[PDB]
């Protein structure tokens, strides 16, 4: 009993039928896989996308990973696929004294935990994590060059993880903002031992991973449910990871057996997940796991109907830890409200349901500022600033709605949350800054009503 593994998540074969949609597919199993945060989707057996590739032209920059359980590490921050897959065989292989498909996967698993959790060994490993680039592109079909007919057939499959986020029921579809660290897939190439470790995705976003060939990956998933569970946990036995970040490019997370997270009653489920197949990972469910060996990997972020009042409360929620947003959520309802004639309808429903708590809380604000003794306006195309220059001085979420500035501190900005957060002169002197009047509003809302019918 040195490692127990958690419980098995979920694991789904659509048929062929319901693998045609991936989206109603989502919404289908949700209920089931909302309460394990994560699931594996295994698509029909001809559902076979042709990868190809020339180890030796595609190159990228390795990141260098100590294994220690509970050290920070942060996020986001040369090889060619071929030495560093020699690397990697070679590492595994001498590692355990055995071939590499020798090596059982309950053993990796096992050694892991141990490896991580003892001072005395200092294992460090390598891995590429980069977006779809022309140094490195998508391991699934992409159209330009001349395109063979089984790589047509899979240019616009759903499925395709390139096209799942402008697919129709996506909402992050239409964000006209650059977003491209989160809208884009990302490419993994893993080794023995190189991990990911527990996160949720930018927004609370969902997450849809899939692992092209080479050996598995092996995942730990914590329902959203329990993701202040797990942080509590963590901020126990880790501080140091929940102090305030100067930016996104800071985000300190860690390696935390899972067996310490079931200690304190945090549900979690593990997974391995095989080449040619699908890991889901659903809003604020923690997750982290670690390669068994050489493989590649592709991932997104994407964004359904079901999400809409979780990415609002995400921004609520970041306001309330002074962290820096990915995008503005505002912003992306009144976009898609300005293109409520072409949106899908049931997208349309739900969009007007977010703006119509939207307008409602923002009514709310301006009346408190109003009282504040805030009397001078005007209008500002938020959308223009680069996001640098809107972020609340005090809880630096983006703003898009409304701000207030004074021209005693030129360029700089509060949310209405934090209008006593700007300056020391009397708030008359204070402007509010909007994007939209109220009755510009109710007409917007009005058009998705009229979409939705
Ligand atoms: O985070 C990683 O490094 C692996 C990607 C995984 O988190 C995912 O959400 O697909
Ligand atoms: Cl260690
Ligand atoms: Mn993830
Ligand atoms: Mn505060
Ligand atoms: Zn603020
Ligand atoms: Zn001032």
């Amino acid at each position: 009993s040195m490692f127990l593994p958690p419980p098995e998540c979920p694991v789904f074969e659509p048929s062929w039928e319901e693998f045609a949609d991936p989206f109603a597919f989502i919404h289908k199993i949700r209920p089931i896989a909302e309460q394990t945060g994560i699931c594996k989707v295994r698509p029909p057996p001809d559902w076979q996308p042709p990868f190809a590739c020339d180890v030796d032209k595609l190159h990228f920059t390795p990141r260098i990973q100590r294994l220690n359980e509970l050290e920070a590490q942060t996020r986001v921050k040369d090889y060619t696929l071929r030495t560093f897959g020699e690397m990697a065989d070679a590492f595994k292989s001498d590692y355990f004294n055995m071939p590499v498909h020798m090596v059982p996967t309950e053993l990796v698993e096992k050694e892991f935990w141990r490896l991580v959790s003892t001072i005395e060994e200092d294992v460090t490993v390598e891995y590429g994590a980069d977006i779809a680039s022309k140094e490195f592109g998508s391991g699934f079909p992409v159209r330009d060059i001349k395109l063979s007919p089984e790589e047509e057939e899979y240019l616009d499959s759903g499925w395709n993880l390139n096209n799942m986020p402008v697919m129709e029921q996506s909402v992050l579809a239409h964000i006209t903002a650059d977003i491209c660290g989160m809208k884009l897939p990302w490419l993994y190439v893993g080794m023995c031992f190189s991990s990911f470790c527990w996160h949720i995705e930018d927004h609370w976003s969902y997450s849809i991973n899939y692992l092209h060939w080479g050996e598995p990956k092996t995942w730990y998933g914590v329902p959203g449910y329990a993701a202040e569970q797990l942080e509590n946990v963590m901020k126990k036995l880790a501080p140091e990871l929940f102090v305030s970040q100067p930016d996104l490019l800071h985000q300190l997370v860690t390696i935390m057996n899972p067996n310490t997270l079931m200690t304190h009653e945090v549900p979690v489920y593990r997974t391995n997940q095989c080449a040619g197949e699908f890991v889901i990972t659903f809003p604020r469910a923690y997750h982290s796991g670690f390669n068994q060996g050489f493989n590649f990997a592709e991932a997104v972020n994407f964004c359904t109907v079901d999400w809409l009042p979780l990415g609002r409360q995400c921004v609520e929620h970041y306001r309330l830890l002074h962290r820096y947003c990915v995008f503005s959520h505002d912003e992306m309802i009144c976009k898609m409200a300005s293109k409520a004639d072409v949106l899908d309808v049931v997208v349309a429903s739900t969009v007007q349901k977010d703006m119509a708590i939207m307008i409602e809380d923002e009514k709310a604000l301006r009346e408190t500022v109003r009282k504040l003794g805030v009397i001078d306006s005007e209008r500002m195309d938020f959308e223009l600033l680069p996001d640098d220059e809107r972020q609340c001085v005090k809880c630096k979420t983006t703003c898009f709605m409304s701000a207030i500035s004074c021209s005693c501190k030129p360029g700089l900005l509060v949310c209405l949350h934090h209008v006593k957060e700007l300056c020391s002169c009397p708030p008359y002197k204070y402007k509010l800054r909007y994007r939209y009047t109220l009755d510009d509003l109710y007409p917007m809302m009005n058009a998705l009503k009229l979409r939705a019918e």
